[PDB]
C-alpha cells in the first residue's frame, strides 16, 4: 500500500534509521540504517546502536508503496568489520553502485568501506579493508555537477571524530565528546574527493570550516549550531548547503557555501526536535520537488534506538533559505 502523505512511518516490519535518499533509474532509492532491539547497554558512546546489517529501500513515487529489498549487506561478510553498521549512503557512477558504510574495526575504532554492486538495490560485496584515511562516521558521497565526487563525513562523541586531531587515533582513553575547549571553534566535519574508481580517497581529508553571519568560527560550546554528526550536502541555485544535526540540542540545521569545501555560514534551522534522542536526515529533489527524509522514535513509542524514517516536502524560498520544518504541527 502506498505510504508517506502525511509525515507516517515509510515502513513498520522493520526499525529504520538515518535515512540517505538518492534517485536512480528514475526510483527514490533510501539507504537507511536498520535498527534492532540489541538490548546492549545505553550510554552516550552509543553502544545500544548495535545494528548488524542494510536494508534497501526504494519508492516509484511520493507518497507511494516502499520496496524492501531484503538484506544488501551483512556485517558477518565484512572481513575488517567487528560491529555496529552504522548510517550508510550510496553513489552511483558508470553503471555501479557503491555503498560506503561505517563501522568500527577489530580494535574498536570507527573506519569508512565501501561495497560494490551492478544494482542500486544491492546486494553489494565489501571491500576486504577500509577506505585508507577513513574514520568516524557517517558518509555522505555528493555527486557535483561536474562530475567529481565527493565524500563528507563525521561524527563526535560516540562517532570518535574528537579522538582524529593528529590523523591517527587518540586512543579509548581519550575524550568522550569534543575538544573540551568551548571557547576554541568547534570540530569540523570532514571532505574528501572520491578517487576515480570509487574506492579511496583522491587527496588528504580536509577539514570544513563554519561560521556564523559574521564569519566568526562557530565555537565548542554553542551546542545549538555546532557540527555533530550527518553531515549532508544538496545544491540549490548553484549554491551549496552543508546540512547536519547538532545531537544534544536535536536539530538538523544548514550553513551555505559557494564550492564543496566551504567556508560554509551558519543559516538556520532545517528540522526541529523529534521524539527521541537523535536526528538524521538526507534532501533530495525527485520529480522536480523537495525532500527531506528524517527519523523519530514514534513507532517504538519513544525508544531513541528504535526508530521508524519518514518523509515530508521542503520549501526553498528563491533567495535560498530553507524553511524549518516542525515534526508535529502541519
Ligand atoms: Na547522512
Ligand atoms: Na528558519
Amino acid at each position: 500500500v502506498p505510504r508517506g502523505s502525511h509525515m507516517e512511518p515509510l515502513v513498520t516490519h522493520i526499525y529504520t534509521a538515518d535515512p540517505s535518499a538518492h534517485v536512480f533509474d528514475g526510483k527514490v532509492y533510501i539507504y537507511p540504517s536498520h535498527d534492532i532491539d540489541a538490548g546492549t547497554p545505553e550510554n552516550d558512546m552509543g553502544d545500544h546502536f548495535d545494528m548488524r546489517d542494510y536494508h534497501v529501500l526504494s519508492m516509484n513515487s511520493i507518497p507511494g508503496e516502499v520496496t524492501d529489498h531484503g538484506v544488501a549487506l551483512d556485517i558477518k561478510d565484512i572481513p575488517w568489520a567487528g560491529r555496529q553498521l552504522w548510517a550508510p549512503d550510496a553513489a552511483s557512477k558508470d553503471g555501479k553502485y557503491y555503498l560506503y558504510f561505517p563501522a568500527k574495526d577489530k580494535e574498536d575504532i570507527f573506519r569508512i568501506g565501501v561495497a560494490v554492486s551492478d544494482s542500486p538495490a544491492g546486494p553489494f560485496k565489501p571491500e576486504s579493508e577500509p577506505i585508507k584515511g577513513s574514520y568516524s562516521i557517517d558518509p555522505a558521497v555528493f555527486k557535483d555537477d561536474d562530475g567529481k565526487y565527493y565524500m563528507y563525513f563525521g561524527g563526535i562523541w560516540g562517532g570518535q571524530l574528537q579522538r582524529w586531531t593528529t590523523g591517527e587515533y587518540a586512543g579509548h582513553d581519550a575524550s568522550k565528546t569534543d575538544l573540551e575547549q568551548d571557547d576554541a571553534p568547534a570540530i569540523g566535519p570532514r571532505i574528501a574527493l572520491m578517487s576515480d574508481d570509487m574506492l579511496s580517497f583522491a587527496e588528504p581529508v580536509k577539514e570544513i570550516s563554519i561560521v556564523d553571519e559574521q564569519g566568526n568560527p562557530i565555537l565548542g560550546g554553542d551546542h545549538d549550531r555546532r557540527f555533530f554528526e550527518a553531515a549532508w550536502m544538496h545544491k540549490y541555485n548553484g549554491t551549496y548547503y552543508l546540512s547536519y544535526s547538532t545531537g544534544d540540542t536535536h536539530y538538523i540545521v544548514y550553513a551555505t557555501g559557494d564550492n564543496p569545501y566551504g567556508p560554509f555560514t551558519y543559516r538556520g534551522v532545517i528540522l526541529n526536535p523529534v521524539i527521541g534522542w537523535t536526528n538524521h536526515h538526507s534532501i533530495v529533489e525527485f520529480n522536480g520537488k523537495w525532500y527531506l527524509f528524517y527519523h523519530d522514535s514514534s513507532l517504538s513509542g519513544g525508544k531513541t534506538h528504535l526508530r521508524c524514517i519518514k518523509v515530508t516536502e521542503l520549501t526553498h524560498n528563491a533567495d535560498g533559505t530553507i524553511e524549518t520544518i516542525s515534526p508535529y504541527i502541519e
